[PDB]
């Protein structure tokens, strides 16, 4: 498995966290622990990286919590920009689909 | 918010190595065979295929030939076939893990 598509991954799963609310980044690798039934460690390194490329970008945002506690962790949320992202990579996708769909239906046509 | 660099190449890619993967072959010919699949609308430039087969020649996911005007056909080679499979797979496994985080949480709101 290529380095690109592995981060390219971590990000399909962060924004999709992050989709079912804020979060912060021991729990976000916690619940991916969880839901994929132990199989799936995200790298913290690569959460970080990702963020600052995704607060770049205003898909995500942040703020400080747990401060009332004598703490102060960094909560993460999707934005707007954010759902707009993943619409167009989902839009986008799906037309690639549809593109090989028709290479492998034009390659039968040819057959004939 | 628009799609980024690395996912627009990630797709091209996605359909080269498809291309290749229902039949070896050129590139003029790949070209046309995606603005066909594309309903006229993705006309890709020689440049990006040389672009990318250099990549893809480079890891040794793709390799090239001539047949016989003779043209230089690229072929998907088996390490190039296995990857294919792996990132199917493991792309799968990602939906399942979204699938079960979608789960949980309408659990939860129970
Ligand atoms: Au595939």
């Amino acid at each position: 498995i290529p380095k690109e598509m592995l981060r390219a991954q971590t990000n399909a799963i962060l924004l999709n966290v992050l989709k079912q609310g804020d979060n912060y980044v021991y729990g976000i690798i916690k619940q991916v622990k969880e839901a994929s039934n132990g199989e799936m460690e995200l790298n913290e390194a690569t959460l970080y990286t990702i963020f600052k490329r995704l607060e770049k970008d205003g898909i995500i945002s942040s703020y400080w919590g747990d401060e009332s506690q004598g703490g102060r962790r960094k909560y993460y949320r999707l934005t707007e920009i954010g759902h707009e992202n993943m619409r167009l990579a989902f839009e986008s996708w799906s037309r690639v689909d549809k593109i090989i769909e028709n290479l492998e239906a034009n390659k039968k046509s040819e057959a004939i």
